[PDB]
Protein backbone atom coordinates (compact mmCIF):
# COMPACT_ATOMS: atom_id res chain seq x y z
CA UNK A 1 0.00 0.00 0.00
CA UNK A 2 3.09 1.84 -0.43
CA UNK A 3 0.88 4.15 -2.98
CA UNK A 4 -2.52 5.27 -1.63
CA UNK A 5 -3.52 6.18 -5.20
CA UNK A 6 -1.85 4.19 -8.63
CA UNK A 7 -2.55 6.11 -11.73
CA UNK A 8 -1.66 5.29 -15.00
CA UNK A 9 -0.75 7.59 -17.62
CA UNK A 10 0.93 11.35 -16.89
CA UNK A 11 -1.61 12.99 -19.54
CA UNK A 12 -3.77 16.15 -19.22
CA UNK A 13 -5.98 14.05 -16.51
CA UNK A 14 -3.71 11.67 -14.91
CA UNK A 15 -1.14 14.32 -14.34
CA UNK A 16 -3.95 16.73 -12.78
CA UNK A 17 -5.24 14.42 -10.72
CA UNK A 18 -1.62 13.36 -9.63
CA UNK A 19 -1.21 17.33 -8.81
CA UNK A 20 -3.77 17.98 -6.76
CA UNK A 21 -3.80 15.05 -4.93
CA UNK A 22 0.17 15.74 -3.60
CA UNK A 23 -0.60 19.26 -2.73
CA UNK A 24 -2.62 17.23 -0.16
CA UNK A 25 -0.38 15.36 1.01
CA UNK A 26 -1.48 11.82 -0.66
CA UNK A 27 0.90 9.18 -1.67
CA UNK A 28 1.18 9.14 -5.32
CA UNK A 29 2.15 6.75 -7.80
CA UNK A 30 2.35 7.91 -11.21
CA UNK A 31 3.34 5.47 -13.90
CA UNK A 32 3.25 6.46 -17.65
CA UNK A 33 5.28 4.69 -20.53
CA UNK A 34 7.06 7.55 -21.92
CA UNK A 35 8.72 10.22 -19.52
CA UNK A 36 9.38 12.02 -22.86
CA UNK A 37 5.57 12.20 -23.42
CA UNK A 38 4.46 13.84 -20.20
CA UNK A 39 1.82 15.95 -20.41
CA UNK A 40 2.52 16.41 -24.27
CA UNK A 41 0.02 18.50 -26.10
CA UNK A 42 -1.34 18.15 -29.43
CA UNK A 43 -1.64 21.40 -30.47
CA UNK A 44 -0.68 24.55 -28.29
CA UNK A 45 -2.50 24.98 -24.92
CA UNK A 46 -4.40 28.14 -25.13
CA UNK A 47 -6.33 29.72 -22.47
CA UNK A 48 -7.97 30.45 -20.37
CA UNK A 49 -7.26 26.80 -17.86
CA UNK A 50 -8.76 26.08 -14.45
CA UNK A 51 -7.82 28.15 -11.63
CA UNK A 52 -4.61 27.10 -10.40
CA UNK A 53 -4.40 23.96 -12.15
CA UNK A 54 -1.03 22.28 -12.80
CA UNK A 55 -2.31 23.41 -16.39
CA UNK A 56 -2.32 27.05 -16.12
CA UNK A 57 1.42 26.57 -14.30
CA UNK A 58 2.51 24.87 -17.12
CA UNK A 59 1.59 27.09 -19.75
CA UNK A 60 3.76 30.23 -21.01
CA UNK A 61 2.40 33.16 -22.93
CA UNK A 62 5.66 33.39 -24.46
CA UNK A 63 6.47 29.99 -25.96
CA UNK A 64 4.03 27.66 -27.49
CA UNK A 65 6.78 24.80 -28.41
CA UNK A 66 4.45 21.92 -27.38
CA UNK A 67 7.90 19.89 -26.71
CA UNK A 68 8.49 23.12 -23.71
CA UNK A 69 5.53 22.60 -22.51
CA UNK A 70 5.89 19.07 -21.84
CA UNK A 71 9.02 19.60 -20.01
CA UNK A 72 7.66 22.82 -17.89
CA UNK A 73 4.83 20.43 -16.89
CA UNK A 74 6.84 17.40 -16.29
CA UNK A 75 9.35 19.26 -14.23
CA UNK A 76 6.18 21.02 -12.01
CA UNK A 77 5.29 17.10 -11.30
CA UNK A 78 8.65 16.04 -10.67
CA UNK A 79 8.81 18.83 -7.21
CA UNK A 80 5.54 17.40 -5.55
CA UNK A 81 7.43 15.50 -2.33
CA UNK A 82 4.39 13.14 -2.04
CA UNK A 83 4.44 12.09 -5.64
CA UNK A 84 6.49 9.43 -7.34
CA UNK A 85 6.79 9.73 -11.49
CA UNK A 86 8.35 6.71 -13.05
CA UNK A 87 8.14 5.04 -16.01
CA UNK A 88 6.76 1.48 -16.96
CA UNK A 89 4.27 0.34 -19.74
CA UNK A 90 1.02 -0.89 -18.15
CA UNK A 91 -0.25 -4.50 -20.12
CA UNK A 92 -2.91 -5.51 -17.54
CA UNK A 93 -4.93 -5.79 -14.35
CA UNK A 94 -3.40 -7.03 -11.40
CA UNK A 95 -6.52 -8.98 -9.30
CA UNK A 96 -7.28 -10.54 -6.04
CA UNK A 97 -10.75 -11.77 -6.93
CA UNK A 98 -12.67 -8.54 -7.92
CA UNK A 99 -10.56 -6.52 -6.92
CA UNK A 100 -8.01 -3.97 -9.05
CA UNK A 101 -4.73 -3.84 -6.97
CA UNK A 102 -2.37 -2.51 -9.30
CA UNK A 103 -0.94 -2.92 -13.05
CA UNK A 104 1.36 -5.47 -14.87
CA UNK A 105 3.97 -3.87 -16.67
CA UNK A 106 5.89 -4.84 -20.08
CA UNK A 107 9.13 -4.52 -18.00
CA UNK A 108 8.12 -7.15 -15.54
CA UNK A 109 8.31 -4.72 -12.34
CA UNK A 110 3.97 -5.01 -11.32
CA UNK A 111 2.90 -1.90 -9.85
CA UNK A 112 0.10 -1.84 -6.82
CA UNK A 113 -1.73 1.02 -5.20
CA UNK A 114 -4.82 1.38 -3.25
CA UNK A 115 -6.97 2.71 -5.87
CA UNK A 116 -5.70 2.41 -8.92
CA UNK A 117 -6.66 4.88 -12.33
CA UNK A 118 -6.54 4.46 -15.45
CA UNK A 119 -6.00 7.82 -17.66
CA UNK A 120 -4.72 6.27 -20.64
CA UNK A 121 -6.53 8.79 -23.23
CA UNK A 122 -6.22 7.75 -26.94
CA UNK A 123 -3.79 4.65 -26.78
CA UNK A 124 -6.56 2.08 -26.72
CA UNK A 125 -6.50 0.37 -30.05
CA UNK A 126 -4.95 3.49 -31.42
CA UNK A 127 -5.13 4.04 -35.28
CA UNK A 128 -3.24 7.26 -36.41
CA UNK A 129 -3.68 8.20 -40.14
CA UNK A 130 -1.10 10.37 -41.36
CA UNK A 131 -1.12 10.70 -45.44
CA UNK A 132 -0.69 7.20 -46.79
CA UNK A 133 0.11 5.55 -44.01
CA UNK A 134 -1.54 4.26 -40.65
CA UNK A 135 0.45 4.00 -37.20
CA UNK A 136 -0.81 2.24 -34.06
CA UNK A 137 -0.14 5.73 -32.21
CA UNK A 138 -2.20 7.34 -29.75
CA UNK A 139 -0.54 10.50 -30.46
CA UNK A 140 1.97 11.47 -33.25
CA UNK A 141 5.75 9.51 -32.08
CA UNK A 142 3.54 8.27 -29.09
CA UNK A 143 3.19 4.40 -29.82
CA UNK A 144 0.49 2.23 -28.42
CA UNK A 145 1.30 -0.94 -26.64
CA UNK A 146 -1.84 -3.43 -27.49
CA UNK A 147 -1.64 -5.15 -23.62
CA UNK A 148 -3.76 -2.98 -21.97
CA UNK A 149 -6.89 -2.65 -24.26
CA UNK A 150 -6.66 -6.92 -24.85
CA UNK A 151 -6.47 -7.41 -21.31
CA UNK A 152 -9.84 -5.10 -20.68
CA UNK A 153 -10.99 -6.34 -23.35
CA UNK A 154 -10.39 -10.43 -22.32
CA UNK A 155 -11.73 -9.41 -18.48
CA UNK A 156 -15.52 -8.11 -20.37
CA UNK A 157 -14.92 -4.43 -20.95
CA UNK A 158 -17.13 -2.84 -23.37
CA UNK A 159 -15.47 -0.38 -25.31
CA UNK A 160 -16.33 2.90 -27.81
CA UNK A 161 -15.20 4.20 -31.08
CA UNK A 162 -14.15 7.91 -30.73
CA UNK A 163 -11.98 9.77 -33.31
CA UNK A 164 -9.59 13.15 -32.72
CA UNK A 165 -8.15 15.14 -35.62
CA UNK A 166 -4.96 17.42 -35.66
CA UNK A 167 -4.85 20.93 -38.32
CA UNK A 168 1.13 17.34 -41.77
CA UNK A 169 -2.23 17.07 -40.19
CA UNK A 170 -3.48 13.74 -38.55
CA UNK A 171 -6.18 11.72 -36.95
CA UNK A 172 -6.44 9.18 -34.67
CA UNK A 173 -9.15 6.65 -34.23
CA UNK A 174 -9.30 5.06 -30.62
CA UNK A 175 -11.68 3.35 -27.83
CA UNK A 176 -12.70 4.85 -24.84
CA UNK A 177 -14.65 2.95 -22.35
CA UNK A 178 -18.63 2.16 -22.81
CA UNK A 179 -20.40 5.11 -20.94
CA UNK A 180 -22.01 1.89 -18.64
CA UNK A 181 -18.53 1.47 -17.74
CA UNK A 182 -17.83 4.03 -15.94
CA UNK A 183 -19.54 6.11 -12.56
CA UNK A 184 -19.54 10.16 -13.55
CA UNK A 185 -20.21 10.99 -10.55
CA UNK A 186 -17.34 8.85 -8.30
CA UNK A 187 -14.85 8.13 -11.98
CA UNK A 188 -15.22 4.40 -10.77
CA UNK A 189 -15.28 1.53 -13.53
CA UNK A 190 -17.94 -0.71 -11.75
CA UNK A 191 -17.13 -4.16 -13.65
CA UNK A 192 -14.24 -4.74 -10.64
CA UNK A 193 -13.63 -3.08 -7.73
CA UNK A 194 -11.10 -0.53 -6.56
CA UNK A 195 -10.87 0.91 -10.39
CA UNK A 196 -11.80 4.13 -11.37
CA UNK A 197 -10.97 6.39 -15.11
CA UNK A 198 -10.57 9.77 -16.11
CA UNK A 199 -9.93 11.93 -18.98
CA UNK A 200 -9.97 10.97 -22.76
CA UNK A 201 -10.66 7.35 -21.98
CA UNK A 202 -13.97 7.70 -20.75
CA UNK A 203 -15.22 10.85 -21.81
CA UNK A 204 -14.62 13.51 -25.16
CA UNK A 205 -12.93 16.87 -24.31
CA UNK A 206 -10.32 19.48 -24.72
CA UNK A 207 -7.40 20.23 -22.39
CA UNK A 208 -9.31 22.50 -19.70
CA UNK A 209 -12.07 19.60 -19.54
CA UNK A 210 -9.36 16.75 -19.02
CA UNK A 211 -7.77 19.23 -16.38
CA UNK A 212 -11.20 19.39 -14.56
CA UNK A 213 -11.99 16.13 -14.67
CA UNK A 214 -8.13 15.66 -13.13
CA UNK A 215 -9.28 18.05 -10.33
CA UNK A 216 -12.88 16.37 -9.83
CA UNK A 217 -11.48 12.97 -9.34
CA UNK A 218 -9.01 14.33 -7.00
CA UNK A 219 -11.14 15.54 -4.94
CA UNK A 220 -13.33 12.80 -4.51
CA UNK A 221 -10.44 10.57 -3.96
CA UNK A 222 -9.57 13.09 -0.89
CA UNK A 223 -13.09 12.89 0.13
CA UNK A 224 -12.79 8.71 -0.01
CA UNK A 225 -9.81 8.37 1.82
C1 LIG B 1 -5.97 13.16 -32.34
C2 LIG B 1 -6.42 14.02 -31.19
C3 LIG B 1 -6.09 15.39 -31.18
C4 LIG B 1 -6.48 16.24 -30.14
N1 LIG B 1 -6.12 17.57 -30.18
C5 LIG B 1 -6.49 18.44 -29.16
C6 LIG B 1 -6.12 19.80 -29.21
O1 LIG B 1 -5.45 20.27 -30.15
N2 LIG B 1 -6.53 20.60 -28.16
C7 LIG B 1 -7.29 20.14 -27.07
O2 LIG B 1 -7.61 20.91 -26.19
N3 LIG B 1 -7.64 18.82 -27.02
C8 LIG B 1 -7.26 17.98 -28.04
N4 LIG B 1 -7.64 16.62 -27.97
C9 LIG B 1 -8.46 16.16 -26.78
C10 LIG B 1 -7.77 16.00 -25.41
O3 LIG B 1 -7.56 17.26 -24.84
C11 LIG B 1 -6.42 15.25 -25.50
O4 LIG B 1 -6.58 13.95 -26.07
C12 LIG B 1 -5.75 15.05 -24.13
O5 LIG B 1 -4.39 14.64 -24.28
C13 LIG B 1 -6.55 14.00 -23.33
O6 LIG B 1 -5.96 13.83 -22.03
P1 LIG B 1 -5.75 12.41 -21.37
O7 LIG B 1 -5.18 12.71 -20.04
O8 LIG B 1 -7.02 11.61 -21.38
O9 LIG B 1 -4.71 11.66 -22.28
P2 LIG B 1 -3.18 11.99 -22.69
O10 LIG B 1 -2.87 13.41 -22.38
O11 LIG B 1 -3.03 11.49 -24.06
O12 LIG B 1 -2.31 11.10 -21.69
C14 LIG B 1 -2.40 9.67 -21.74
C15 LIG B 1 -1.11 9.15 -21.13
O13 LIG B 1 -1.31 7.77 -20.85
C16 LIG B 1 -0.12 7.08 -21.21
N5 LIG B 1 -0.46 5.67 -21.40
C17 LIG B 1 -1.42 5.16 -22.25
N6 LIG B 1 -1.49 3.84 -22.19
C18 LIG B 1 -0.53 3.48 -21.27
C19 LIG B 1 -0.12 2.22 -20.77
N7 LIG B 1 -0.65 1.07 -21.15
N8 LIG B 1 0.90 2.21 -19.82
C20 LIG B 1 1.46 3.39 -19.41
N9 LIG B 1 1.11 4.63 -19.85
C21 LIG B 1 0.11 4.62 -20.77
C22 LIG B 1 0.34 7.81 -22.46
O14 LIG B 1 1.65 7.49 -22.89
C23 LIG B 1 0.12 9.24 -22.06
O15 LIG B 1 1.23 9.83 -21.42
C24 LIG B 1 -7.25 15.72 -29.02
C25 LIG B 1 -7.59 14.34 -29.02
C26 LIG B 1 -7.18 13.49 -30.08
C27 LIG B 1 -7.57 12.04 -30.01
Amino acid sequence: AAYQVLIVGAGFSGAETAFWLAQKGVRVGLLTQSLDAVMMPFLPPKPPFPPGSLLERAYDPKDERVWAFHARAKYLLEGLRPLHLFQATATGLLLEGNRVVGVRTWEGPPARGEKVVLAVGSFLGARLFLGGVVEEAGRLSEASYPDLLEDLSRLGFRFVEREGEVPPGYRVRYLAFHPEEWEEKTFRLKRLEGLYAVGLCVREGDYARMSEEGKRLAEHLLHEL
